[PDB]
């Protein structure tokens, strides 16, 4: 019991309010950021997931495959 710290991944904080969770996490709704442009989101908006990053649905597109990936097996 007791509060302290159990949501938010990337700040390891605590979330009052709404959080982004994709796919099996939590986060901020500011912590987490699309890598591509780091544009804050909503507290229920559908992205694509990849690996552990938030990918929005038109940048994704744009980095689908560009240099990413050493090893294709
Ligand atoms: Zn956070
Ligand atoms: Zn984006």
């Amino acid at each position: 019991g007791s509060s302290g710290s159990s949501g938010c991944d990337s700040c390891e904080k605590y979330i009052t309010g709404r959080v982004l969770e994709a796919g099996e996490k939590h986060y901020h709704p500011s912590c987490a950021l699309c890598v591509r442009c780091g544009q804050m989101f909503a507290e229920g908006e559908e992205m694509y997931l990849q690996g552990s990053s938030i990918w929005h649905p038109a940048c994704r597109q744009a980095a689908r495959t560009e240099d990413s990936g050493p090893s294709s097996g």
